[PDB]
Formats: C-alpha cells, sequence, structure tokens
C-alpha cells in the first residue's frame, strides 16, 4: 500500500530493531502499559506489575516483547503482500486473547514512540511517515480479519 520507497524506509528501520529485538519489545510494551494501563489487564503474568520499575525488571515481559517485536518484522518484511501472516494473529487475537482493535492502535502509537526515543537521528520525517502508514495498514488489514470471523465486538 505504500510505495516501493515507503517501504524501503519501513525495512531500513526496522533493520535497527532487528539489532535489539527484545530491548526495543521491552520498551515497546513499557509505553503501551504506562499509555494506557488498561492493555495490562490483558496480561496474566503482567498484571500485577505495579510499576515501571518492576516492568524493567520482568524477564517475562522482555521475552513477550521480544515475541511481539519478532512477529511484527514478519508481517512488515512480507511488504503487504502478508495475508498468510497476519490470519493467524487475527485469529489468535480476536478469538482467544480478545484484543479490540483500539489497543492495536495503542501498541502501534507506543511503536511509533519507542523508535523515535531510541533514534531520533535515524527516525526522521520520512521514516515516521512510512512507518505510521506501515501500521496502520497492519491494524486496517487486523480490521478486516476481525470484522470477518465476524468481531469487532
Ligand atoms: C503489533 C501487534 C501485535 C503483535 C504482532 C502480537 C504478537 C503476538 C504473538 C506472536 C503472540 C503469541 C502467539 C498468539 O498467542 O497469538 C501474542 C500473544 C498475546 N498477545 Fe499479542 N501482539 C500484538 C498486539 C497485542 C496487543 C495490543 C495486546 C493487548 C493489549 C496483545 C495481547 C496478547 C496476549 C494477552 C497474548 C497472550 C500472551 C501470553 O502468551 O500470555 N497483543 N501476541
Amino acid at each position: 500500500g505504500l510505495s516501493d520507497g515507503e517501504w524501503q524506509l519501513v525495512l531500513n528501520v526496522w533493520g535497527k530493531v532487528e539489532a535489539d529485538v527484545a530491548g526495543h519489545g521491552q520498551e515497546v510494551l513499557i509505553r503501551l502499559f504506562k499509555g494506557h494501563p488498561e492493555t495490562l489487564e490483558k496480561f496474566d503474568k503482567f498484571k500485577h506489575l505495579k510499576s515501571e520499575d518492576e516492568m524493567k525488571a520482568s524477564e517475562d515481559l522482555k521475552k513477550h516483547g521480544n515475541t511481539t517485536l519478532t512477529a511484527l518484522g514478519g508481517i512488515l518484511k512480507k511488504k503487504g503482500h502478508h495475508e498468510a501472516e497476519l490470519t493467524p494473529l487475527a485469529q489468535s487475537h480476536a478469538t482467544k486473547h480478545k484484543i479490540p482493535v483500539k489497543y492495536l492502535e495503542f501498541i502501534s502509537e507506543a511503536i511509533i514512540q519507542v523508535l523515535q526515543s531510541k533514534h531520533p537521528g535515524d527516525f526522521g520525517a520520512d521514516a515516521q511517515g512510512a512507518m505510521s502508514k506501515a501500521l496502520e495498514l497492519f491494524r486496517n488489514d487486523m480490521a478486516a480479519k476481525y470484522k470477518e470471523l465476524g468481531f469487532q465486538g
């Protein structure tokens, strides 16, 4: 959905995340939990973290962040011919974890805020715009799969 050029920007900033997937993954879930505390409640092993000090110290949080970003990089690498990899994710999220589309917007924001915080240099006006279109396509495709399995509610 982006131009070839926009995908390139997207894969190029993602190259930075790939050099530290779990430290970027940890910081994204801390930003999401801190930003929207209600999301935390969706996680049984984190539901009890009461502060950012406890979130930073959690081994499990760091793992789950690695898991989350590893899965999103597999989707981003397919540029948009990503139906196959998105499916299973829409399936588990809609049906087993029961994650509203709204929360996919909250995590897209937490992603942009960590790339901006960790790579101010590299994540300039054009990289930010290309990653925001890429996360919006992701969330639109997830919403599409949700309304299909017949959720969104
Ligand atoms: C960038 C968007 C996301 C991606 C790529 C992603 C990826 C994953 C993956 C790969 C798993 C493990 C497999 C599965 O159970 O499907 C998972 C589990 C899970 N996800 Fe997500 N996720 C995303 C967003 C969210 C959001 C926004 C929430 C909640 C606010 C969430 C809640 C959960 C929960 C509750 C589980 C089960 C965790 C566990 O095993 O205890 N996910 N997610």
